[PDB]
DNA sequence: CATTAGA
DNA sequence: TCTAATGA
């Protein structure tokens, strides 16, 4: 966590440079099964050999820590964050959009800068083309302060299509966050299930009417279960217009809200360890369902949840406020 | 790990 | 169809 640091630091490094720079997906596997283990050691890496004696440790890596260990730095680690063309994909990829794959396909063409990508909005598709557009606005955090206006319109829309309609809005604004990176609404509705096959329109009329009402502004990507778009704020009484922020939209069917809820709301880690525990307790919690455990190894059988303490209850937990779901 | 765009 | 990119 603190003593095995640069290591795993300059390990994570070194694997993410291969894998975007680079299509070296084992090598880049590799940095990162080395990295995962000499950080659970318990140890002090006092140099290669040492650390060598782990599994996934080579000599390969085994030597980079060496040098690393010898002086507080990197050859490689220094050349690429040098190099021209790798610092270009480490930045392109940030378009929304734009991936390894593409931010090096477009590097070959030269387009490193986001003006290039400007002038060459004609190779860009809609997607990092809109990415493209709120650059700026992407890369901002959400206050909460307006988090709270975005729940507030949202809710009112959904109620106002249909009464029926069921929305939460997850992640860390869930959990009391005071911002928040996009936003991300969960939702359902009583005819939509496991089995009553779709009603895609149940999605359909909200983004319809969210769009309608100019909250959102646009489609990264709609579906019949998964809407990926772009909102904004009535900007008021001028002088001040709103950034341009993501939203995610999910259909779900009404028998699995939840479990999708309570994931959806994390954390990461409060729920591994929540999902780590309802193992003991004869347990199986996935995105979404829980089901009861059996001796032959596993059990399916899906039980019957109304609400976040159903599960809880289940695996007879404190009700955990979403407020303290941090780990 | 599953959902969407695209070519 | 596969292959990418987002998210989780
Ligand atoms: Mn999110
Ligand atoms: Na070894
Ligand atoms: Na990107």
């Amino acid at each position: 966590e603190t003593l095995n640091g640069g290591i795993t630091d300059m390990l994570t490094e070194l694997a993410n440079f291969e894998k975007n720079v680079s299509q070296a997906i084992h090598k880049y596997n590799a940095y990162r099964k080395a990295a995962s283990v000499i950080a659970k050691y318990p140890h002090k890496i006092k140099s290669g050999a040492e650390a060598k004696k782990l599994p996934g440790v080579g000599t390969k890596i085994a030597e980079k820590i060496d040098e690393f260990l010898a002086t507080g730095k990197l050859r490689k680690l220094e050349k690429i964050r040098q190099d021209d063309t790798s610092s270009s994909i480490n930045f392109l990829t940030r378009v929304s959009g734009i991936g390894p794959s593409a931010a090096r396909k477009f590097v070959d063409e030269g387009i490193k800068t986001l003006e290039d990508l400007r002038k060459n909005e004609d190779k860009l598709n809609h997607h990092q083309r809109i990415g493209l557009k709120y650059f700026g606005d992407f890369e901002k955090r959400i206050p909460r302060e307006e988090m709270l206006q975005m729940q507030d319109i949202v809710l009112n829309e959904v109620k106002k299509v249909d009464s029926e309609y069921i929305a939460t809005v997850c992640g860390s604004f869930r959990r009391g966050a005071e911002s928040s990176g996009d936003m991300d609404v969960l939702l359902t509705h009583p005819s939509f299930t496991s089995e009553s096959t779709k009603q895609p329109k149940l999605l359909h009329q909200v983004v319809e009417q969210l769009q309608k009402v100019h909250f959102i502004t646009d489609t990264l990507s709609k579906g019949e279960t998964k809407f990926m778009g772009v909102c904004q704020l009535p900007s008021k009484n001028d002088e001040k217009e709103y950034p341009h922020r993501r939203i995610d939209i999910r259909l779900i069917p009404k028998d699995q809200y939840y479990c999708g809820v309570l994931y959806f709301t994390g954390s990461d880690i409060f729920n591994k360890n929540m999902r780590a525990h309802a193992l003991e307790k004869g347990f199986t919690i996935n995105e979404y369902t829980i089901r009861p455990l059996g001796v032959t190894g596993v059990a399916g059988e899906p039980l019957p949840v109304d609400s976040e303490k159903d599960i809880f209850d289940y695996i007879q937990w404190k009700y955990r406020e979403p407020k303290d779901r941090s780990e």
